[PDB]
């Protein structure tokens, strides 16, 4: 054992963690170039080759004018699939998740809408509805280029997805044409929106300060109420209108070069679309879990964690799931939920191997927040500024397991944001059912 060798273990573990550290001014440095990129892709001359697409959305500030009924919602893109029937009167919800097959989600998109379809006929008869021909909202959780509220091309898939057929074709014509193919139900597809679209909408129902979406789940993004004299690819200069950022291109033009790691070429190389989604690859879900492996197996290289052993299951793609960086991050002191996860993962861990796992989780997680914050400091900062507020008070619906479940991944993020939007009251909320609910209440909107 020895206490002076423990503890030396531990400082040459620190000097390689101290790399994920970034100081205040690294953080309003990657704030302003990503106001700078938000500048870029809303202008009609450097949007074709901004990485931060600005995406106009055809959600815009409205008087009002909601319609009544029963509106299905259609959530894709997050954690598995999901039906929703909302009831506006009031508004009431029923809804069913679905995994989605890998054999869908890689292989063609007719295989993908065909299993969507499939979904929707199993909740229609689980609700005994198949008949009744509703207004639909889509939740599409993917950078689209619209048209219309009801009109847009995939540009690219993101998170892992591959479907062949997709990108360059209008999403709601695939749905709908595999409506068709089934013919088992009809549906009127209203309304397609990004899911921190349809976070920011649900949000704003419970709190009319909200207009502004943000997802830290699987990927991260945000959306938020723009200036229509802003948006130039949409003629018009009256009110506002939705704006979904696609933030997590943020650096794959080389905006965040000086900071990346070893780990994040690694992760990055690995992945299904390498060179993009850079700045959702330092914070999204399915990454956070994958860069604390590679941290634990650097650390196992320079002998300082598992007696210099890493299993089968450590150096196993994923094998680290980002609910263990949160479960890790959650334990008490005692070192019991470091040390099952450890076991589970063929390891037999000594104390210090637990409190090292523990720190490079933290190096991680606090990276995530703290990028995350220029992020949305950067989106909040834009807004005071194009509104020409003194004290700008805005509500921000947020949505994902990364903000909601990790232990102090909010507490962080929180804290740096208010740090960067000095003369801003920003109030966080968290949606509830926000996707499904979100996407409906643009349907009935819509609806008219
Ligand atoms: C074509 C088109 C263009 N713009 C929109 N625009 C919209 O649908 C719409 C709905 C909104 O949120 C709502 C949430 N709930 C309700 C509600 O209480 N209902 C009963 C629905 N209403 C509005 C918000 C909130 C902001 C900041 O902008 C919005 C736009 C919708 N369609
Ligand atoms: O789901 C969170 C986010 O993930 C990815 O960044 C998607 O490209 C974006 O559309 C989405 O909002
Ligand atoms: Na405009």
């Amino acid at each position: 054992e020895n206490l002076y060798f423990q503890g030396m273990k531990k400082e040459k573990v620190e000097q390689i963690l101290a790399e994920f550290q970034l100081q205040e001014e690294d953080l309003k440095k990657v704030m302003r170039r990503m106001q700078k990129e938000m500048d870029r892709g809303l202008r009609l001359e450097t949007h074709e080759e901004a990485s931060v697409k600005m995406l106009p959305t055809y959600v815009r500030s409205t008087p009002e004018g909601s319609e009544v009924g029963d509106f299905l919602s259609l959530d894709l893109g997050g954690t598995n699939f999901r039906v929703m029937l909302v009831k506006v009167g009031s508004v009431k919800t029923k809804h069913q998740m679905y995994s989605i097959p890998e054999d869908a989600m890689t292989g063609t998109a007719e295989m993908l809408f065909d299993y969507i379809s499939e979904c929707i006929s199993d909740f229609l008869d689980k609700h005994q509805m198949k008949h009744k021909k509703l207004p639909l909202g889509f939740t599409f959780s993917f950078p689209v280029r619209h048209e219309d509220i009801d009109k847009g091309i995939l540009l690219n898939w993101t998170k892992g997805f591959k479907a062949s057929g997709a990108e360059g074709n209008n999403v709601v014509g695939l749905l709908r044409d595999a409506i068709k193919r089934r013919g088992d139900f009809e549906m009127d597809v209203v309304a397609m929106v990004n899911d921190t679209v349809a976070t920011m909408i649900s949000c704003y129902y419970e709190d009319h300060q909200c207009e502004v979406g943000m997802i830290v789940g699987t990927g991260c993004n945000a959306c938020y109420m723009e200036e229509m004299q802003n948006v130039e690819l949409v003629e018009g200069d009256e009110g506002r209108m939705c704006v979904n950022t696609e933030w997590g291109a943020f650096g794959d033009s080389g905006e965040l070069d000086e900071f990346l790691l070893e780990y994040d070429r690694l992760v990055d190389e690995s992945s299904a679309n390498p060179g993009q989604q850079l700045y959702e690859k330092l914070i999204g879900g399915k990454y956070m879990g994958e860069l604390v492996r590679l941290v634990l197996l650097r650390l196992v290289d320079e002998n300082l964690l598992f007696h210099g052993e890493a299993s089968e299951q450590l150096r196993t793609r994923g094998a680290f799931e980002t609910r263990f960086v949160s479960q890790v991050e959650s334990d008490t002191g005692d070192r019991k939920q470091i040390y099952n996860i450890l076991s589970t993962l063929g390891l037999r861990p000594s104390t210090t191997d637990c409190d090292i796992v523990r720190r490079a989780c933290e190096s991680v997680s606090t990276r995530a927040a703290h990028m995350c914050s220029a992020g949305l400091a950067g989106v909040i900062n834009r807004m005071r500024e194009s509104r020409s507020e003194d004290v700008m008070r805005i509500t921000v619906g947020v949505d994902g397991s990364v903000y909601k479940l990790h232990p102090s991944f909010k507490e962080r993020f929180h804290a740096s944001v208010r740090r960067l939007t000095p003369s801003c009251e920003i109030t966080f909320i968290e949606s509830e059912e926000g996707s499904g609910r979100g996407a409906a209440l643009v349907s009935a909107v819509a609806c008219k």
